[PDB]
DNA sequence: TTTTTTTT
């Protein structure tokens, strides 16, 4: 009798692993019987409960198995393998799909009656979240339109405003709602190279909140952030394929993903502005402060940074047709629910509470 | 006959060893008869005493295995399989149970019937502890709380007082008590960048003591950490995660781990000094040093920066509810040894000692 | 037949054979006819004779396998493991009288019935010894429990004075008394990462003659060195653990071993005086070269940078309850020997040639 | 009826080859009829056509193996394990009484009816040697004495003079003489390291033309040679045992070999000039340019070069009593050959030649 | 059946292979049937068509082989096996015919009626090259000896003159003509360690163009190459065997070979001057120039730097006698083809015209 | 994995 690595692989591929430890302990659980097993039982992780009687047989005799790191190993590569294959072969529009699908089979758990979360605080840090901006989910649709084309030029996105006008904030919202990096290019041009070298493969970068030099008339720090970009105008245009390295190894030449830039309000060169499009502006707003500070279970749950709550925005207030056409289907049945679960005044006493400044769940 | 790799990896399971060498060293020991197996007739630790009778005819093959160390890679391999596993699917609570857990099960041997310390020695270094700074226990129970939670911006504690003030001994007895990593930025900036993975996969971590700049208003000497700091704002308040950089080494995405800053006393711009959830002070104190020296096996032994005199001082005031429930068994059964091995008077005749700084027994 | 792994692995923890190559020569000097061992005849190495017979069959199979270095290494690697769990499990006083055994043993030899020197010559080395310092003896008796009880921060010696002070040369000697392990500083701090790695369970650490700062008005070169150790805080401090590199291996983590530094007079950081228990003059006592010029067997010999002196010389003038109780009878067997063969008058005799700078003997 | 291993260990052995690409290649040749191997009848050099017949037969199967490269690296790591086993257990006499032994059955060669070389010209060459320094015999006799004794911090011969003074040419025939390694310590640290790795097992070494700082006043060029030796205070001492390099090799550690430092007359630091028990200084001299001028065939077989010169120099100097009483039988018939082969009067007649500064030569 | 590795040994042998995939792909080529291969057919490589049809029976059961990496490594490695067994053993001379048997090899090729190099057009080189300097063949002649004899410390040549002066030029056939390679000293002192590397076994190198320093005077850009090499001064010297190192490859010690450095008008160090047997002083000249000019076929086929010039070079002027006894029979066979394809007035018509500054041809 | 490169 012998161990199936076919097996081992399917289990790799279903789950998504990809680290050989993470992989290896969590196959090793399978061995013990499923008929008793207690995270079974406690329906606690579903990449282990939905699994444990199908793979029970080949997990008690790869407990026995010689060889073990050896076959994670193989069924690790595969994992890699299909990451490498997908990079290359897939529109743009696909990805994004695919990562609009994990999160909301991931929502599916923390929503569905196993979940902890509460939909309630969650559909209320969209309300703050949409308050943040003006139209903020046409600028959501907007950006992510923008990304998914790719359009030279026409690529980069900047976001201005003083400390604590939440740019950050947004930043990493989109960020962990698409995929990517950020970079910080205040550094000298010594370091910048290997620097940039993160971007690599990424769907998007972000610049976080670089210097210029002379804005400390405005209490600004100097830096050298600007001048350094000032001269990447071949990076942001994206007209041409780069050079990009990485420690150690070779280069590697593709087009420098698109991506956002955030500052304070430092002068930007007018050679660096004409390459973006659509300056966004940040102020602060009292209103939103007072309200944070009355509402802290938004912050200490992270609502506010997660790319969830951009996701769970967009459903609230776009046309179906807007959805790439594959998740259209997930797509009404959130709907469904959020039109079940929020009747609408419920949603308009959240906003004109946050409007009163006072805490949004009244 | 062949070896079992099950049996070992079975060993390796429950004592719990990382490393190759100290496994195979060990498992070798129980080739020799148990039937009259001298170590184990002395009692002399519990890896081998508990274990020999059941491992030794394995063992004996283990001796003519021509293939010993490939043996115990795959065991291995299986003990950190464990630890990656639960390090994705805990909650900090359960994290800080099984510390617990752990640092109780060696209580229970070490004053056990081998009976090899003297309470009353860790009562006088748990006296010695609760009258550094008020409420002292409380100062725990809090600040543990504050870090089991995570909750961003709530995040760091602000250590300040002179030199030789303890600062630095509390968190190293502190940091032992749940794991984690101290730190330095009285650093060029290059040099902090360097530094900042250690933090990775770290429950806590700690800033030793804070070089300030233009310290020498104080004649300290200046160091760069006080703006250097306030520029690393966003990794004081966990917002959102980030990857951290040793040399060369790899990071996971993740939010920088809650923490403590211990500082002699330079300034701090208001910026910086809104990071934070509290100050505490320190000093040293004089007659307290003039019962260390009459008090020296506290020392010798190290019970003063022993997590293990912060756990029975929690022990000694705490209430059996207010801990992790499962264990809560464990806690009367401790307290029932406690509270019957010592009166309040002999705890109040030792306080009083500390009090006086008169060597804590009499 | 084929070659028993067991019996090359005896043979390693026999001889406590600690490199793969040194095993490889020993062993294939066995694959010789015994009888005829011209080593065996003139009983040149304990190493050697004491086991070719037993060995020979084993070792002549041994010649001709395929796998030579493959067994060496499975030898090799049981000695090391052994290392490894006695580091954890033994009290230091264990480890320093199994230290102690060995020189006992070695003496046993060098001044039995083959005795292949002459205990007088030793005498005479520990003449000119005890006579470098007052209370030379209780100084060893003070390092030496110091490094037994082994406490944090209070943890080091500095030795400073001027070239051919003779410092090195005592910290050679209590090296070898301890079986420590020894350490450069002057360097850059990535390449001290593997260096370091020889300081994994060692009793006891050196480093020396640290190149300071500033020295160049007295013509001593500054270096990198002394600036280097600045950092190492914890290292000496032994507050909590460190890993340690170790090459084509794990790395592993345990508190770093105590130990000493020494120097010529560079200038010292506040900072770091802090963490030494001692520090300690050495003086160009110049009768002593004069004597020793004129002595010259004693250096010849290295006899003065012997662990044996200092053994010899706890010998003499310690009480026997001084000793750890295990060996403490083969303490009595040496003394009575010493005083069967000298008396306070000879060595006072010595010790006055030696206050003369006189040839030490008449 | 497989490659025995047996019998290209025993090759390996014979000819002390630890290249495994120069054995790989010489066992290869032996893969042709040695009946007819030209090799063979022009008698060419002796490690083949000695050993040729014999091997032949194991030399073809060996040209069949699948495993070639493995079979020679245990054959190298035998002769290695033999240069350690010897570096470890025999006195620094038996080395050089070892070493002697093989220079003497080269001399039989160089001089048997293969006679490659006549025994007229070394005898020139040791005429133009011993003029070289006052009692030049004499000053080789101290030197291999105070290499045998190694004295520690009593090792070192510092070489010292202008350019061309012959430095290098001395030091040159010494190294061949005793064997051992030259070493370059102009390089930068970092790089250093693995260079030093060279020296293990070795009996002495030679650091060539380290550069200093300052003679630039003279147009000397500045350099780092002696900061960074200066850093190896311990190297030279041979006080210690340190630890030492090799690539993808763990650090072995043993004592340094003691030898010679050759240098265009930069400053020694004081610190640094404390190891040095001796030092020359050497001089040109005019005449030996125009005898050498006249003496074409010295240079050109590198005859002033070769330890075989000072092995003859020796021998025409020397009483037979100085020398390990092994080799005094050797040394008798080498005596009587000379003297049979020459009178003092030619070699008088010589040295007035080389002393007229005309070619050796009437 | 199985494949034959001495038949891809033996390829690998007679192509002088060292590439591992070069090796692999030419193989390869083998397996489709000769009968109809377009290579052979085309005759279009001598390396393919004369082996394909004796190879091909092995490259077909080599081309099913799962082993097919390790096979070629095993070849490679005898190749490499073999130039090392030569570095030691041959003569300098030996060496030196062989490589003239070799590019008399390709020169039978390359003015063979197959291929295409109209001698005519070689001869023309021949004219300008000798042209270049004063007694141009007698000046390679002395070179060569030089390079054959190896003289310690008279082993170096010096080229200086203006940008521009020919003196890579010379340098470059130099090179082909003896087999070697050129180095860059300018390097930063770290990186200088592996480019000494590919000296390995190498039988000449030059420096090429070492930048001095302050020769600015002539708006000669300043380097670090003259620094650089008067710190190897040891390795120009070629007394002993220095320690030479390649990436991953622990060090081989041998005499580092002689050569030639380039450079123009820097002033150059006493220490480093003393070094040079010679140096020769190249010019800019108008009339090489304004023939160069309208004799543009000897840039553009690369003539005036091949190798295979200066041997036409030393064909036509130097006797028979001047070549070893082996090549001087295929010596007297070129002479004849040369003395019939030309004759002197044509010979001296080319130099007439080169020293008119007209083109060469008329 | 070391090493090389990075890092110095
Ligand atoms: N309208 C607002 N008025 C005041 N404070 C706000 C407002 N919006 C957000 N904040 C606060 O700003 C805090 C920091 O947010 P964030 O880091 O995203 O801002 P930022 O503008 O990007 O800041 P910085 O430039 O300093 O990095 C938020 O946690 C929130 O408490
Ligand atoms: N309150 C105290 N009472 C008695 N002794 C104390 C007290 N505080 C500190 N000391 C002594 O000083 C030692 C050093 O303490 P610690 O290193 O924690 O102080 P620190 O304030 O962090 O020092 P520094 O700022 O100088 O680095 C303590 O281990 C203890 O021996
Ligand atoms: N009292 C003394 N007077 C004179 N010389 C002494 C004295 N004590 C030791 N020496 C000499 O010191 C020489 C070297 O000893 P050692 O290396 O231990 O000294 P050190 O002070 O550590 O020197 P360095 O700093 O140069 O390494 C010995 O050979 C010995 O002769
Ligand atoms: N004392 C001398 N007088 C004259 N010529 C000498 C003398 N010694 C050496 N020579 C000549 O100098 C050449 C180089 O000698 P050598 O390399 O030994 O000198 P060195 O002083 O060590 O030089 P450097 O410091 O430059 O390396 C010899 O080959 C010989 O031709
Ligand atoms: N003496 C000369 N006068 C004028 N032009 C020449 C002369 N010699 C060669 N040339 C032409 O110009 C170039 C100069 O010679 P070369 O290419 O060898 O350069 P170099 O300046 O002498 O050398 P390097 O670049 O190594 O310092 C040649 O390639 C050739 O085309």
């Amino acid at each position: 009798k012998q161990v199936s690595w076919k097996l081992v692989t399917e289990y790799a591929m279903e789950t998504k692993c990809d680290d050989v430890l993470l992989l290896l302990g969590m196959y090793l659980e399978f061995q013990y019987s499923f008929e008793m097993c207690l995270k079974c039982i406690k329906k606690e992780q579903p990449s282990h409960y939905k699994y444990h009687e199908k793979h029970y047989a080949n997990a008690a005799i790869f407990a026995d198995s010689k060889n073990q790191k050896t076959i994670c190993q193989q069924a690790v590569d595969t994992v890699l393998a299909k990451k490498r294959v997908d990079s290359l072969q897939l529109t743009r529009e696909q990805m994004l799909t695919n990562r609009f699908n994990d999160l909301l089979d991931r929502m599916d758990i923390m929503f569905g009656s196993t979940g902890s979360a509460d939909i309630e605080e969650w559909m209320a840090g969209v309300a703050w979240l949409h308050c943040l901006l003006p139209k903020m989910d046409s600028v959501v649709y907007d950006f992510l339109k923008c990304m998914v084309y790719n359009i030279p030029k026409k690529r980069y996105w900047l976001f201005k405003g003083p400390i604590d006008s939440g740019k950050t904030t947004l930043a990493a919202a989109l960020l962990e709602l698409c995929g990517g990096k950020a970079l910080n290019v205040n550094l000298p041009l010594d370091r910048l190279n290997f620097e940039l070298g993160v971007a690599i493969d990424q769907f998007l970068v972000v610049f976080e909140d670089v210097k210029g030099t002379g804005g400390e008339s405005r209490d600004l720090p100097s830096g050298q952030g600007i001048n350094n970009l000032d001269n990447l105008r071949d990076y942001l245009d994206g007209s041409v394929k780069v050079n990009l390295e990485k420690k150690h190894l070779n280069k590697r030449t593709q087009i420098f993903p698109p991506g956002i830039v955030t500052m304070n309000e430092y002068s930007v060169p007018k050679t660096l502005q004409a390459r973006f499009v659509k300056q966004i502006d940040f102020r602060p707003k009292d209103y939103l402060k007072h309200c944070l500070e009355r509402s802290e279970f938004l912050l200490e749950k992270r609502i506010i940074q997660s790319g969830i709550a951009l996701l769970l925005m967009l459903i609230w207030y776009r046309p179906v047709a807007e959805f790439a056409q594959s998740i259209q289907s997930r797509i009404v049945e959130w709907k469904e629910r959020l039109d079940k679960e929020f009747s609408l005044s419920v949603y308009q006493k959240m906003k004109f509470n946050v409007a009163m400044g006072i805490g949004v769940l009244d």
